[PDB]
This record gives C-alpha cells, sequence and structure tokens, in this order.
C-alpha cells in the first residue's frame, strides 16, 4: 500500500474526517476501527483525539487498502495518517477505539491494530476501563 496526500477540511468525530483528496472534498471513514458516538460514552474524547491530532499535523496522508475504496454512503475508506502516525492505530491504542468492520480484502493492518487493542485492554484504557 501506499500512502497519498490529502489535506484536512474539517474534522468530524472520533472516525469520520473531512478532508481534501485529489483537491475535492470527502468525508473518511477510517478502516478497521469504531469509535462511540459523539453522544456515547467517550464519544467525546474520541472526536477531541481526531481533531487534535488532525488540526496539529503538518502533513495529513490518506492509505488506500486494496479493497473497495468507498462505502455505500460515499465515504472514503482509508487508513489516515498524521506526520506520518496512522490514526486507526493511534485510536485503538488509547482505548478509544475498537478493532471492527474487518471485511475480507480491506483488512492489511489488521493484525497491527490487533496488538494496539490488547496493549490497550491490558492497560485498562478508556473503553476498556
Ligand atoms: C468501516 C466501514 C464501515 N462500513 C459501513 C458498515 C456500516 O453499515 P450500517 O450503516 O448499515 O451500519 C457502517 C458503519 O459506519 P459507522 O460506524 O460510521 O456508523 O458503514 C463499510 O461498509 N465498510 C467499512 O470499511
Ligand atoms: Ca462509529
Amino acid at each position: 500500500l501506499h500512502k497519498e496526500p490529502a489535506t484536512l477540511i474539517k474534522a468530524i468525530d472520533g472516525d469520520t474526517v473531512k478532508l481534501m483528496y485529489k483537491g475535492q472534498p470527502m468525508t473518511f471513514r477510517l478502516l478497521l476501527v469504531d469509535t462511540p458516538e459523539f453522544n456515547e460514552k467517550y464519544g467525546p474524547e474520541a472526536s477531541a483525539f481526531t481533531k487534535k491530532m488532525a488540526e496539529n499535523a503538518k502533513k495529513i496522508e490518506v492509505e488506500f487498502d486494496k479493497g473497495q475504496r468507498t462505502d455505500k454512503y460515499g465515504r472514503g475508506l482509508a487508513y489516515q495518517y498524521a506526520d506520518g502516525k496512522m490514526v486507526n492505530e493511534a485510536l485503538v491504542r488509547q482505548g478509544l477505539a475498537k478493532v471492527a468492520y474487518v471485511y475480507k480484502g480491506n483488512n492489511t493492518h489488521e493484525q497491527l491494530l490487533r496488538k494496539a487493542e490488547a496493549q490497550a485492554k491490558k492497560e485498562k484504557l478508556n473503553i476498556w476501563s
């Protein structure tokens, strides 16, 4: 897989963000994770985390997997990086997302994220407290 450029348009919540990709505004849904909705426990904390990571980044990138690049709602499906750090993985390591929605053929980073989830669960962080 490879990273491609994007720029931040606006934070949305823990697992969605509005980015400009190839010069067009699009909402992205982060692959392989599920954050609580804003109205649920840890939803606001997940939103704050990804808003900070994205807004402080000098360089945002997106990486598509091998499979579907948009979902049935027209959201782009990717892994998002902020100054080289994967947001998807960071959420999971902090106990602010569960590994979820693992569909065959868009699951390249599944085991990386499961290892983060195991470390978050060991530490009893956030969702795992
Ligand atoms: C992460 C992801 C979600 N989706 C669809 C499955 C879920 O359908 P339903 O809306 O029918 O539940 C929805 C979950 O996203 P949200 O967690 O953003 O609500 O998005 C995909 O199709 N592919 C994906 O990789
Ligand atoms: Ca969600």
